[PDB]
């Protein structure tokens, strides 16, 4: 299952926060925000709160949010998936939390390896995820249409959602 | 404060699935509460005898509340969901809870309250001494007996009929 | 005398509380509640009271109750047969009391062996009687139609009686 | 949504006994027995008993059972979804219970209209389900492969399962 031969995110699969394998074609026809999250980061609260806000105002517009806990940046996500799932519930998170994952390097999940090279998924000084809370906007056809940096608070994405709803 | 509670039914625990369980649910049932561990020398003898007790007395009001704990030789290392599948291998049908602490300051309130009850006092101190200490909880949530880590669960059987 | 081949309780005989053998085919045409009883159990008062009540109200509808003393559970029926008869009289029982028997093990009465292997009389984890005051509902043809555990108060059976009158 | 254009059971959705919509696509890769059930029919006991035994013995091989309560046959499913769920729990039902559904006529669920016209789901005279506990054997790809009459006990299906496991 080589990852460079992928046309859409719908072609991948991911374990949710409870270990069950989730096929990503369940987001066909939905606009998604994929982000790597961290519990002990300096921008955890602004991201988790703003994502819950965007999920609430735009859920019935078809907006889904996919949080992928990652540890490769400053070790800011050290707990287990149940500790993270509880941490997310502390923000009233009602979108989809997935299991901890690597986003950079060779052990990175094939999805992240795919998204990092996409025309709108490529980074500035290299395509690597630079820190926690890098955001990717994915359209209804499971295609990367933009990438937001770790400082960019989730509400900067709202002005772009109408182009893909 | 846990020091002033009058019953087990005043506390609440994470079940091993993460959801909160009001132990008031056990009002009217006879309960064996025990701190469990899967890498203990008495892990096999305790899980099988507790399963046997549950199979033969759940129809009598016997509930079993297994609380995983890693504080005794580090013999319960795994996560909750890992512990659940270990318990399932023994065909456990009683109630499994989340890994807690039983001793020290990080210990769960319920067990802090249990270790000071009249029938819950140890011989020298009150701290739970090893894996698989059992507490017999009556129909009203009161500690009526405590069994050492080396007393096999079938020893409790002779004490159950007086409390059904 | 192979109890496995019986198709009805009417095929069996039972010593009553006064010592005289009783052919159970005398119950053909009546709906029967058979229960193992004990005088020193925690659920003794509630069971005797509700069985007497069910008997007082449904004897005119064909309800018969067969109380079988058993001492195999916490040794909660230690008295003699004539002592059990006196204690029973204290509740003004008018249904039928029998001699103390065993309901489990090799020495179990052939009726209880047959009753525990019936489709509607089977147990959860094994067919053995778990404790005092297990109830079995028996139809007019002597066939087990339902089994009730020792917690279940006798009035729980009331909602099932009209189907068999 | 025209049911005549479906090629598989997986293209339909049902309300489970608890009211939650269930994507029948979730049964992809499993062998399914779909049957219309009732609690007061003359064959209720034999079907619930044998389906539970079939499910427990063959869930290890991918056998699922979909029970669709239907009241169109002698009015023998009059209770509510919670009453039906409680009745099925009385038989230790561990397979999937669904909400009460019409299986015949205009108001029938689209899944059952599709099933009756399948080449292997057609009846002897007409395709309409003609009594409670009609069984449809459904293969991994959600195609009807055999239909069993109401009077046929569920255990007659056991000999057919190896062909589709």
């Amino acid at each position: 299952d080589d990852w460079r031969c992928a046309r859409s995110m719908h072609e991948f699969s991911l374990k949710d926060i409870d270990g069950h394998m989730v096929n990503l074609d369940k987001y066909r026809g939905f606009v998604c925000i994929l982000t790597n999250v961290a519990s002990q980061c300096g921008k955890t609260e602004v991201n988790y709160t703003q994502l819950v806000d965007l999920h609430a105002r735009y859920a019935e517009c078809g907006l889904r949010i996919l949080a992928l806990p990652c540890n490769q940046f400053g070790k800011q996500e050290p707990g287990s998936n149940e500790e993270i799932k509880e941490f997310a519930a502390g923000y009233n998170v009602k979108f989809d939390m997935f299991s901890k994952v690597c986003v950079n390097g060779d052990d990175a999940h094939p999805l992240l390896k795919w998204m990092k090279i996409q025309p709108k998924g490529k980074g500035i000084l290299g395509n690597a995820i630079k820190w926690n809370f890098t955001k990717f906007l994915i359209d209804k056809n499971g295609c990367v249409v933009k990438r937001y940096g770790p400082m960019e608070e989730p509400l900067v994405i709202e002005k772009d959602l109408p182009h893909y709803f």
